[PDB]
């Protein structure tokens, strides 16, 4: 089994290449692609408050991502890497430190506090961080506002602080390149840490 | 402005306590009552997931229970507070310590690392707590209303032990195995003596 989670800011073709590396890995694993709260009720519940909220406060959103984040890990992770799954995850705890520790600006160490008391120990066995420029993922989002753009900038700001923090269970992979590359480089990462067990 | 939360297991007589203390306070301060949720939306609707949880993962319960306790906490204490009213909170961190750290097994440590995410420092200026034996309320709660509800109650209330031993500059123990008039007495004359310091 294996636990593998996807990371990038919105641009880096991340559904593109999970999609992609999903229909190869499927031929010689069992493997399945998930995202929070990926149909647990509880979580779906959560996403609903989360969404159907306004001007939420950003402490209590970011606990709301991590009460969805261990529902859908208990409830589906676990159980699939139990049978011994593949799970593709698509974001994970380092979205969380990205979005809220950075750049809504609580702090990486608090939010990464408080998603380790969700994970519970339970870290990837992998991450891929699909490394995008901040002007290829504006591309990116015009094809598939100021404000908007600084945000996206911090994102990727927060994810290199995050990735340079530490580089173990982390593969980047150039996101900059043609989809059809991003795929490849990312399935080539994937095979090498599955072949080592 | 005085932020003042009231702790103790079941059986301790808090409801009465609080109410009745809440009752003559009322008479001299800008003083309001509340619990959490106590009616914020985002944290009614979290209340009810709780409630609806069909053997919820208990960290996922801790983390619900720090949600409820937050938008409560934003929307109606700080408010409050910066009004310069004494508020008094039925329950606060110090419940999910003694019930989700202790009596469930999480570990106190890492309940309080997640209830100051929740709280950002707001921790109560004074906490009540109505320090009940485990015989007197197990008889209470017979009275106002098994092995595993009574190994849970004693667990509670060790784990209330536990929390007040290693912070015990921010409680103030009352004698809960008096009659409640006088629990009612000890609980305001506490509180006054405090506020009257300020
Ligand atoms: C409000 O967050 C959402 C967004 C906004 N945004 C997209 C980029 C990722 C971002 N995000 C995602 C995760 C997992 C996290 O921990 N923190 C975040 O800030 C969330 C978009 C779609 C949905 C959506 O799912 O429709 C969504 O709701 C979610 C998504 C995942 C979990 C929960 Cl509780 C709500
Ligand atoms: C499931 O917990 C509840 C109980 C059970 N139990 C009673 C003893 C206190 C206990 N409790 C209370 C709090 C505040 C906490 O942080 N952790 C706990 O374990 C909760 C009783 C009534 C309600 C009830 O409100 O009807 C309730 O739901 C709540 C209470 C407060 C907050 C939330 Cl999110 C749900």
């Amino acid at each position: 089994s294996a636990f593998i989670t996807f990371e990038g800011p919105e641009g880096s073709g991340k559904t593109t290449v999970i999609n992609e590396v999903y229909h190869r890995l499927v031929k010689d694993y069992d493997v399945i692609m998930t995202r929070e709260p990926g149909g647990v009720p509880t979580g779906e519940e959560i996403r609903k408050i989360v969404l159907e909220g306004n001007d939420m406060d950003i402490r209590t959103e970011a606990m709301l991502f991590a009460a969805s984040r261990r529902e859908h890990l208990v409830l589906k992770v676990i159980p699939a890497l139990k049978e011994g799954k593949v799970v593709l995850c698509d974001r994970y705890i380092d979205s969380s430190l990205a979005y809220q520790g950075y750049a809504r600006g609580i702090g990486v160490e608090e939010v990464r506090a408080l998603n380790e008391f969700a994970i519970n120990g339970l870290y990837p066995d992998l991450t891929i961080y699909l490394n995008v420029s901040a002007e290829v993922g504006r591309e990116r989002i015009i094809k598939n506002d100021q404000e908007d753009l600084k945000f996206h900038e911090k994102v990727i700001e927060g994810y290199q602080e995050i990735i340079h923090n530490e580089s173990q269970r982390f593969k980047s992979v150039n996101a900059d390149q043609p989809l059809e590359n991003v795929v490849e480089d990312t399935y080539q990462t994937i095979i090498k840490y599955l072949e080592k067990i």
